[PDB]
């Protein structure tokens, strides 16, 4: 009776609904792509700045993972730059290997140790747990107290604003613990960043002539009147449902950046602060892009309670208001759920372009 | 919770961006439109695969003599100043173009003040009756050998036609000069957007009342989004299918290059009338006066086939487009703006001014 338009409306150009619209858009839909934001990317989007640098205006973006099919398939869309990012804690006024291992342990306390050493100080130091319920268990009853609060405590209470043992053990968990000397951030198999950056990578992924990109747009601006025939949300499920059961906490982040006239600042990719300043950490982009400059930029993270959603909040009493969403969205007839801020996941990039893939299957099937 | 458009601007150049600016600050609701994936349509500007700032289509110079114009695109961007020079390829050398007194006093061997180069010019002019086409232009100010080394060639091959086929608003264009002025434009107001024209387009349609879509012609979603007025600033022959026959374009293929050298060329654009394929190479940090430690060129080469970028003035062509401007004249809810639209040979500055008057009218 009324026009039926475009067979999918995407909300969000990030990872979850630029992957979707790839894919919808080859199979021969018509795909219109919306974004309340100005530009493509969603978080991961990259751009150079007012000296020429190319940066991430929303914090570092890495990519990493050990997906060969996720690997192979952002490679049709970019070339890479291998990259193995590393980051160094500032303690007791070092710059000490995070996440922590058998170097981390000699240079913080003056030992010598060997690797098979340093199971067994960890195992004395160890407490042991029972629940494991926590992100305090998780790393105390691996590297016992002293660790835990010179590395863990202070840091976390700082970006989240609540204390390790608030918080889902899947938060800490995602940083190790190793009694090897292995330095880097990750240890999956692939680790290199789009050659051209993100940006370039993304407009690749958009450039079918099936997809209509539109920026600056809130999907409600426009719902009521452009035709669609099914839509992917992208967006945070509470907003989505009007916060009917109450506002679905996500951790928010104000950005610093500043340009420096030198080459480095900093002797790696990231330093983390887990004890001292406002800030979290600071980041240099050129460790991560590879980029030559005369000049140098950084940027310098602050943890918000307040502002647009960057993190889900990984607790028991999320977890329980976000069912109460889960299962709105999943009688929600002509709409599907996709990406982090979407199904409350703390998803990497790679592990959103491994759900929206496995979404367009269900989408085939 | 809104229910359509006022505006439906088909195209994200200059012509539709500060139309949508100005439309969205008076607070009408605005859908621009471009079949690109980029805005700022012919004057995008991006970083190339080095990391050097560039102009894909073709280096884009920014110059007015409008106050006005100026002051405007003041709100969107800061400014670099710069004033493009041009050096002709003639006899192996690299001459000011304008023709200017070392033009002459360089390609001859002479030793002209500007009181004898105008004797000089007076004294190999050829009189022409009454000045119709680009040849005529030429020659009735500095003769038939300079026409020779500097128009004819770069004409042909800029165009395909020869400078007496085509009207004399073309070479006109280009002044002739006595003094030893060595800049292509002696505009009151030259300088570039400081951080490129993307950065300052992003700025002019920043407005929550600009909804901004890209990888889209406007027949793809006209029959279902509402709007009031349309405003189209693409081609007209386009816009109303070709019915009197295709509205002739000159078009440009352009060849980028990276160099692992800080400065390729002794100014930002080198012409070759005489000599090669293309009709000039430029260098971008020339214009945008970035610094790099490789540099990035572009030559532009002339072509039949293409995006049309260029109108062919001539009687002709004026008479076709006098059929389509009529369709337009009648068009009920279409405003035609723009150098494709108004087939006009515009400058940036001149379609900022065709919009901004246009905006008058449309609010009174
Ligand atoms: C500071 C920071 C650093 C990170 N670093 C890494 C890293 O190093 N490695 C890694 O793998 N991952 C990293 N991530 C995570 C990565 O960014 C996410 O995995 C990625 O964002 C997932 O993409 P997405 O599409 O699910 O969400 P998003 O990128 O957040 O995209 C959702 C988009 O939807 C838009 N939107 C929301 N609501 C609406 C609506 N109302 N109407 C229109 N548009 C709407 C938003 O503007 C947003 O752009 C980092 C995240 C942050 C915040
Ligand atoms: C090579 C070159 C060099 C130039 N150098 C200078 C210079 O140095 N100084 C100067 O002052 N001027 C220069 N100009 C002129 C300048 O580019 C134009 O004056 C200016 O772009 C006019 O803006 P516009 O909006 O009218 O046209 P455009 O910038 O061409 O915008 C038209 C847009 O509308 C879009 N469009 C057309 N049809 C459709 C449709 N069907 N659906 C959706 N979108 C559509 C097109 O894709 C295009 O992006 C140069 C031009 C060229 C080609
Ligand atoms: O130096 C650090 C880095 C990690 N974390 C904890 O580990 C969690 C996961 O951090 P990760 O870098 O893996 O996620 P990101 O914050 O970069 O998105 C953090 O939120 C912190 O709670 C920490 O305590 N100290
Ligand atoms: O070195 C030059 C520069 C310009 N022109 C003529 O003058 C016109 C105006 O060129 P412009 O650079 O102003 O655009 C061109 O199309 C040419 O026909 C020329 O013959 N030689
Ligand atoms: O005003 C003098 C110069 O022309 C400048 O524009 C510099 O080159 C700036 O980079």
């Amino acid at each position: 009776q009324e026009s039926k338009g475009f067979d999918y409306l995407i909300v969000g150009a990030g990872f979850a609904g630029s992957v979707l619209a790839e894919r919808l858009a080859s199979s021969g839909q018509r795909v219109l792509i919306v974004d309340r934001r100005p530009h493509i990317g969603g978080n991961a989007y990259d751009c150079y700045d007012d000296a020429g640098v190319l940066i991430h205006p929303y914090g570092p973006h890495i990519f990493h993972t050990n997906s060969k099919d996720v690997f192979e398939y952002l490679s049709r869309f970019t070339e890479w730059r291998p990259y193995q990012h590393r980051v160094l804690a500032s303690v007791d006024g070092q710059l000490l290997p995070i996440p922590i291992n058998l170097d981390t342990v000699n240079r913080l306390y003056g030992l010598n140790l060997t690797s098979f050493q340093v199971e067994e100080f960890f195992a004395s130091v160890a407490e042991k747990v029972e629940q494991v319920r926590t992100s305090e268990d998780v790393v105390v009853s691996k590297v016992g107290r002293d660790l835990y609060n010179k590395f863990f405590r202070g840091y976390t209470r700082k970006q989240w604003g609540l204390d390790p043992s608030e918080l889902d053990a899947s938060v800490t968990a995602r940083v190790p613990t190793r009694t090897n000397r292995d330095n880097r951030y990750f240890a999956d198999t692939y680790q290199a960043m789009p050659l051209h950056g993100y940006t370039r990578m993304f407009q690749n992924m958009l450039s079918s002539p099936n997809i209509k990109v539109m920026l600056n747009t809130d999907y409600r601006e426009i719902a009521d009147f452009i035709p669609f025939q099914h839509m992917i949300y992208t967006g945070p499920v509470d907003a989505f449902f009007d916060f009917c059961y109450g506002k679905l906490p996500y951790r928010s982040l104000e950005f610093r950046h500043e340009t420096h006239d030198t080459e480095q600042l900093l002797p790696t990719g990231t330093v983390n602060y887990p004890n001292d300043y406002a800030y979290t950490r600071v980041s240099e982009f050129k460790h991560i892009t590879g980029q030559r400059h005369h000049q140098t930029s950084v940027v310098y993270e602050y943890p918000r309670a307040e502002g647009d959603p960057y993190y889900p909040v990984p607790r028991p009493e999320n977890a329980e208001l976000y069912k109460k969403y889960e299962a709105l969205a999943d009688a929600a007839q002509d709409v599907t759920f996709v990406g982090r801020l979407a199904t409350y996941r703390y998803y990497n990039m790679d592990q959103v372009v491994a759900q929206a893939l496995a979404t367009f299957r269900r989408l085939q099937g």
